[PDB]
């Protein structure tokens, strides 16, 4: 998988000879966007796609929500540089072109970018049913960085404070793990602690632009860290100085998944476990950084920076990823 | 699809008041590119995939092209507002992380980035087996264009001369009817003019970047329009006029799909049927054009602008549109 897609990456680092000393030169690849060079200012770009989160709408017959879904996935992730999201665009290639599927996703897709800020600009549909089992939805987000405010993780020092935003459930990865373990054997109508399976499976994912914007132009923030496939092994991509952090309890389809197999090291790889986006701020800013977050959805403390290198110590479940 | 699609076309025009006044405010949806307001200039942006041509490269078991076609299909997008590409973001959705189909997707990708002039800048691969039955290769491509340089087709007169440039073949539209009509009867290794079936159908689809940015950096151009899902309809995107054409003979694979019994109405709604781009220019331009377009591939002066306002006549043919 690493090995297949490196042969992508290899060739796409070659490409960037031919922008080199003009307009869109680019950054490296590998962070949560890539930059373009504009003169005064970045343009950042990012490509992303639900995941098969889209076969538990298709199942249940609700598409309205897997719109909030693809466009967080890729929103939040421009602003891991530091940006401003500004335009989206879609790509939906489906087994049928069904009225009353895309009349949900256009649902969720309009609900999506009202919070985001960000007008879906154009977009592409494929009707390919010997290639597609289902209705995929992905996408492409632009945003703008000023030059001098790029946020990239160089700045995080041993000592900094890290502060998570819950998220609002499962968000968008780890679906495959779940759908498979959980779906044959308890039925999408299962009941547990208080929901069924597919209202715990279908939660759209949290969009972080309104607190992560007020954020960055309040106080000076050192990282920013969307907590998608990987879970916690994301703080890896911003530094190669460790962590100790304490994570929230293990609560709603987090514990069923870890009540039917999968152990704690692995869930934290895999699932968000409940923190969906990650900010490392200088110790200095960290109680204001509280203040402003906590205003759009409940956040937490969780550690700090350490000069340890590598690891990422989940002190309160005695689990070092 | 239409139905279906207008759900979407509402909500996303309905989002554009989110960037009112605001930098990357956008024009209208429905061209071959999003234009978003940067102040001096426009960045375009467009997406499109490669469609089921894939589905021919996963049976004979060569992807070493379709990235030249996922880039053509978008640069060549990119060119009909007037805009020069700069970089492109893949989106690659498949069934299996096969390290020999990515590595052979990945050479395309770069002859194709060379040959547009484009940076790939990041992407997203989504192994995805209950939810795709192959290789889905999209990809979305941004350029720019200065304020006051933008070809929208609105500068179209009647009396215009209208000029085609040669496809490499059938690029990649109408692959779905080809694929089931033809391989079914005769086999992929099928020998037609001296090329097997399947190298027909998986002949990479033309780049037109460099005819195209000498042709607008030297004449007046009114019209721009790269032939892809409509075929000759998407001469309507441009203008409310009429055109009066001459198509080129119906030569290799689209005759061999014509003698298969496919009206040639519905074909020139389909298929590029030997035209991948066309130009329309002031007729005291068109010697220049037809110099600078034929330096680099063969072209051909189709016909003129007409006053019968919202009709394609393939005269040689007997064909309206
Ligand atoms: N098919 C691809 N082509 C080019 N770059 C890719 C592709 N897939 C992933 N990448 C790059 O790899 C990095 C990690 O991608 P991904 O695993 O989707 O995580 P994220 O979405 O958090 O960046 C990103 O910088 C992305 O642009
Ligand atoms: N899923 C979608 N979301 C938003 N806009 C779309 C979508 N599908 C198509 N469009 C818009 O409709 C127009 C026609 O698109 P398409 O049929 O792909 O033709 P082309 O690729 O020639 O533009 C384009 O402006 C495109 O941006």
């Amino acid at each position: 998988t690493a090995r297949a897609l490196r042969e992508i990456i290899r060739t796409a680092r070659e490409t960037f000879k031919l922008r080199k000393g003009k307009v869109g030169e680019p950054g490296d690849i590998g962070h949560y966007a890539a930059l373009l060079d504009f003169g005064n200012f970045y343009l950042a770009m990012t490509t992303d796609g639900v995941g098969t989160k889209v076969l538990v709408a298709e199942a249940v017959g609700k598409f309205d929500t897997i719109g909030i879904d693809m466009i967080a996935m890729n929103v939040n992730d421009l602003l891991c540089v530091g940006a401003e999201p500004l335009a989206l665009v879609d790509y939906f290639a489906v087994k049928e072109p069904n009225e009353e599927v895309f009349k949900q996703v256009a649902k969720g897709l309009y609900k999506g970018a009202e919070e985001a800020g960000v007008a879906i600009v154009g977009g592409e549909t494929a009707v390919m049913p010997d290639l597609i089992n289902g209705y995929d939805l992905a996408g492409t987000a632009i945003g703008i960085v000023e030059k001098g405010k790029v946020i990239t993780g160089e700045r995080i020092r041993p000592g900094d404070s890290v502060i998570g935003i819950s998220s609002s459930g499962i968000h968008s990865n780890g679906l495959t793990l779940a759908r498979k373990l959980l779906i044959p054997k308890y039925g999408l109508d299962y009941e547990y602690e208080g929901r069924k399976l597919w209202e715990w499976l279908l939660e759209p994912t949290r969009i972080y632009v309104r607190p992560i914007l007020e954020l960055i132009n309040s106080v000076e923030v050192h990282g920013l860290a969307h907590i998608t496939g990987g879970g916690l092994l994301n703080l890896k991509r911003l530094t190669n100085y460790g962590f100790e952090l304490e994570m929230p309890p293990i609560e709603g389809i987090f514990k069923l998944i870890h009540e039917n197999g999968v152990p704690l090291d692995e869930m934290f790889r895999v699932f968000n476990m409940g923190v969906g986006f990650i900010v490392v701020v200088p110790q200095e800013e960290k109680e204001e950084a509280l203040e402003i977050l906590s205003r759009h959805y409940k956040s937490y403390e969780l550690g700090n920076v350490t000069r340890e290198l590598g690891k990422i110590k989940v002190k309160n479940y005695g689990i070092t990823l």
